[PDB]
């Protein structure tokens, strides 16, 4: 069946199929006592949009201006953002539009299909793969749980910094042991952080001889979301590399941060020039770790399954195996191929190239640039097929991302 995106208006009635009131996945944490439930919309099978601010972790629980020293000088705060029905509908439409954009190229469509289908490896109960809260969200009505519906990804609005974007895996052992975990994403389609890149096709003073200089650009929020979707994919496969750092001075992996280092999960997820000279030692170790984790799960869990149900079908589609019920083995060659796709081929920089989107050269930015607001729902500014770089308007070849474009609106900070 061809992937379609379900459209919604925020005021669409609850149906228990695609429109629910969702209990927070992190409801058991003390900081989330009494929160929700929140209206949620199933945009793609197992992918839900919740038009609420993300405030469900320690670092996102307070939406006010931080009481500590600020981590990012390009952050912008507004505790009231996304508290009205009209802002919630705008957000919902924006996320849907960005997803339609992503689906409009085969690489983006395949990414969405992968997230939809790649359920975490369930626990086994009475010989059957059986769902947990690591693979579902609860539809809560009047302090009763009506149903538990499958979910691999829940997309929310931003946390405290309304121009920040992030991914959170639900359970921290499954995120890295090969099982996989439901992910939450905090996403901001309308508030964007600019970046610098060298460029030559812009209005320039006649007295400047050499026109190719660093210029300011806005990112395409589809690229921003795809970046998070790559983290989500790692999280669903249980292959997150959050607890390793790559040291650019030595070219080695380290367990703790160093002066000129980057978290390895971000190095891979962003891609680009910085991932082109990773050592064979590093790549071999990463592959071996994942292979070992999967071999262990196939032995200790998958081979305890005695009941063939739909969850087993979905898991066999996710995890390349050979053999029969009770005696599966990892399909080494197919697993390696799939792993190397998800780790080394799937990344923001490669995806952006396929979408004709400009991204920055390095994951880490050299300087903060004040965030902007842009109404991406206006097709004159941002289209599903071309983003900001609209050919019929003369904005192809990255020109539509130039920050001087009128649709990138200054924020009073
Ligand atoms: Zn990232």
């Amino acid at each position: 069946m061809k992937l379609e995106i379900n459209k919604f208006n925020y005021n669409d009635p609850i149906d228990g199929i695609n429109v629910i009131t969702m209990r927070p996945p992190r409801h058991s944490d003390k900081i989330n006592k009494g929160k929700g439930p929140f209206k949620a919309f199933q945009v793609i099978k197992n992918i839900w949009i919740v038009p609420e601010r993300y405030n469900f972790t320690n670092n996102t629980n307070d939406l006010n201006i931080p009481s500590e020293p600020i981590m990012e000088a390009d952050a912008i705060y507004n505790p009231n953002y996304l508290n009205t029905p009209s802002e919630k509908d705008e957000f919902l439409q924006g996320v849907i539009k960005v997803l339609e954009r992503i689906k409009s190229k085969p690489e983006g469509e395949k990414l969405l299909e992968l997230i939809s289908s790649s359920i975490p490896l369930p626990l086994v109960s009475n010989g059957a793969l059986t769902l947990s809260d690591n693979e579902t969200i609860a539809y809560q009505e009047n302090n009763n749980i009506v149903s538990n519906l499958q979910a691999n990804l829940v997309i929310y609005g931003p946390g405290p910094d309304i121009a920040n974007n992030a991914t959170y895996g639900l359970y921290s052992t499954p995120i890295s042991n090969g099982e996989g975990t439901l992910s939450e994403v905090s996403f901001s389609p309308f508030y964007l952080k600019p970046f610098d890149e060298s460029y030559g096709n812009y209005r320039s003073l006649v007295n400047i001889v050499n026109k190719f200089v660093k210029r300011e650009f806005a990112p395409d929020p589809a690229s921003t979301l795809m970046h998070e979707l790559v983290h989500v994919t790692h999280n669903l496969y249980g292959i997150s590399n959050r607890n390793f750092y790559y040291n650019f001075d030595t070219g080695k992996i380290e367990t703790s941060r160093q002066q000129n280092s980057l978290i390895f999960e971000e190095l891979l997820t962003f891609g680009g020039i910085d991932s082109k000279a990773i050592s064979s030692l590093i790549i071999k170790k990463i592959i071996e770790t994942a292979k070992n984790n999967y071999t262990t799960l196939i032995s200790e869990r998958l081979n305890t399954v005695t009941v063939e149900n739909d969850l087993l079908k979905y898991i066999k589609n996710k995890i390349p195996v050979q053999g029969r019920l009770g005696n599966f083995k990892l399909d080494t060659a197919e697993f390696e191929k799939k792993l190397n796709t998800i780790l080394f081929v799937l990344n923001e920089s490669n995806l952006a190239q396929r979408f004709s989107i400009l991204v920055r050269k390095h994951y880490l930015k050299e300087r903060p640039i004040d965030p902007i607001y842009v109404n991406i729902l206006d097709d004159n500014s941002y289209s599903t097929l071309e983003g900001f770089n609209i050919s019929s308007q003369g904005s192809n070849d990255f020109q539509g991302q130039l920050l001087e474009s009128s649709y990138f609106e200054k924020i009073e900070s």
